[PDB]
């Protein structure tokens, strides 16, 4: 049961190296997403407020990965174009910039209502 | 089509949000639960044009794909009515 | 369908399951239970999309491509990533509780 736990952790930290090892948009990414934790970790707001703040920047590494992963499964079956190959991927980035600006928003709201 | 009945579900989504006299924090997720219901769709939705890519022939892991994604998109739909009905009843506690 | 008798999913979801049963019992205020409960369904949301991605990949034949491994992988460390930002969630909101 524990067995799983390994063996998925593995494939884990070789998604997120091989994410990070292919572009420096997601280095980027994931530079701003670790510097908004940090802030939020160190921020004075209640715990609520210290949640919301780290779990949309977390949401966004999440369909990040996971946009990825649809793109890779598409460039895979090949680089011909089809129509649903670009399908896919509007889909896909759609849900990309719908996390981030909903990140970007939630940080400013709080922000601004924190006043700081 | 079923598309922009999503955009309106969302919208008047948020003018509620927006006409409730709520704070921030409550404001924030009333909306973000409803936008991640768009997100995991369209997850969702690329994932089924992905299955159809590949061939419109029936065969197994096809229906397993869709139906795993569908059951993603009903958990984050449960998870919205859970949130809102939570807020709402606080709200007017 | 047939996907929720397999042990790998039943185990997954009694975890997210009895988390939500015990969130629900909590002396807690409305925002910090939403909170508790959304980030354990978001780790049930995020290892049905990845079990989707792999079903999809697989679907395409047992010959292994780097971009099928990579597929995977991807799908995995989003998982990851939800795991740590429920795990989180919890620790932030009921430190605080005790
Ligand atoms: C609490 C925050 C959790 C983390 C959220 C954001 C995570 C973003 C990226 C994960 C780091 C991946 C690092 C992989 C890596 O450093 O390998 C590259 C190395 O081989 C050469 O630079
Ligand atoms: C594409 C944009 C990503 C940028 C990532 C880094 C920027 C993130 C948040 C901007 C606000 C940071 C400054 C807030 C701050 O540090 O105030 C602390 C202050 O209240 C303590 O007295
Ligand atoms: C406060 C510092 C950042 C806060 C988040 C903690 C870091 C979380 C994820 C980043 C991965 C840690 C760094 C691992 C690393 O350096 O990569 C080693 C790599 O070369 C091995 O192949
Ligand atoms: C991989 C990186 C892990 C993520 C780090 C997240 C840490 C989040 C918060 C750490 C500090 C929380 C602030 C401490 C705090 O709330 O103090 C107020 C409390 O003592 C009042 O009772
Ligand atoms: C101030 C007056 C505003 C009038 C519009 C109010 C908004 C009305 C309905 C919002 C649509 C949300 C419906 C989605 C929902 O709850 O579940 C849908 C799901 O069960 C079916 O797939
Ligand atoms: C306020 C309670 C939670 C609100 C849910 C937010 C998401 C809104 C709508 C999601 C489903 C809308 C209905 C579309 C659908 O999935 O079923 C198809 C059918 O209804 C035709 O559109
Ligand atoms: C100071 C860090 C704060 C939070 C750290 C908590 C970390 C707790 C558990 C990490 C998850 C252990 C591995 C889980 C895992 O392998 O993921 C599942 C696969 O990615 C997909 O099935
Ligand atoms: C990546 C897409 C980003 C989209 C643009 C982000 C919009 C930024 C701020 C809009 C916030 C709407 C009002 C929120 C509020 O009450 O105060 C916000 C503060 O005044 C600004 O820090
Ligand atoms: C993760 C998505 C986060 C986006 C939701 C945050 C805000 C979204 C849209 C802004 C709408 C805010 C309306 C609130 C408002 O109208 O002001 C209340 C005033 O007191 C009366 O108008
Ligand atoms: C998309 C979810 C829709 C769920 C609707 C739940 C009911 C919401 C509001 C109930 C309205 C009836 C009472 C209205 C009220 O007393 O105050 C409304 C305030 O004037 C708004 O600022
Ligand atoms: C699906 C069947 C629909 C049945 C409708 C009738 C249900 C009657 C009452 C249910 C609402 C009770 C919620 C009250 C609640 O739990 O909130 C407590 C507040 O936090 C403090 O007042
Ligand atoms: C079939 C059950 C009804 C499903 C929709 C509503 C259930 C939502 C949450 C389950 C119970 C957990 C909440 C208990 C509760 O309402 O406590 C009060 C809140 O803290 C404030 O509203
Ligand atoms: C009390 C706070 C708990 C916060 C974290 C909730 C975690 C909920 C579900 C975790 C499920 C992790 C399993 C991921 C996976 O793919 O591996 C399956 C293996 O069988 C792991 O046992
Ligand atoms: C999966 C088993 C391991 C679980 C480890 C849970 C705790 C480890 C890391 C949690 C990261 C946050 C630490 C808690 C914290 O920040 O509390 C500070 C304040 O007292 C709460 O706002």
């Amino acid at each position: 049961g524990f067995t799983r736990i390994i063996k998925a952790a593995g494939y884990s930290w070789k998604g997120l190296r091989a994410a990070w090892i292919n572009e420096a948009a997601f280095r980027q990414e994931g530079v701003a997403v670790l510097l908004c934790v940090v802030i939020a970790a160190w921020l004075d707001v209640d715990a609520v407020t210290r949640v919301l703040l780290i779990s949309s920047v977390m949401l966004v590494m999440i369909v990040e990965l996971l946009n990825s992963a649809i793109e890779a499964v598409v460039d895979r079956i090949g680089s011909e174009y089809h129509e649903l190959s670009g399908r896919a991927k509007d889909l896909g980035s759609a849900a990309v910039l719908i996390a981030i600006i909903d990140a970007v928003i939630t940080w400013a709201i709080l922000l601004w209502s924190h006043f700081g």
